[PDB]
């Protein structure tokens, strides 16, 4: 369901799970860039910023480009379409 | 991939982003323990490990609440 619990037998067992991390839009502004052009919306998973691709990258590091674009901000969303 | 652009053109304008980051499961490994158990999918967001609250930490950071689990891990999934 929502609860999951993996136990190990032995040590150096494996758990099987290899994580990563995703930036994601959590909200938009009303009156804002993003509100208007509206290609992308709340829960989209960010891939790209102005090139440098976000898989594994900190929410820092995400904000920082995003602080640093000069006013053009080129992002790729995941679409799974 | 969907592109979207955001253009500045005036002061007092804001991109209006708001941005937040998930850990979620990238693999599954064959016949493993998370294989087996069911209740675990690829592309599942880990919301909480070991009590732990996973939202808008670091990759190394929740890596590391899993080297340190000693054999037991307790997760809560969604999707």
């Amino acid at each position: 369901g929502s609860k999951v619990t993996l136990v190990k037998s032995r040590k150096n067992e494996e758990y099987g799970l290899r994580l990563a991390s995703h930036i994601f839009v959590k909200e938009i502004s009303q009156d804002s860039l993003a509100a208007r052009d509206g290609n992308i919306q709340e829960g989209d998973v960010v891939l790209k910023i102005n090139g440098t691709v976000t898989e594994n990258m900190s929410l820092t590091d995400a904000k920082t480009l995003i602080e640093r674009s000069k006013g053009k901000l080129k992002m790729v969303v995941q679409r799974d379409e």
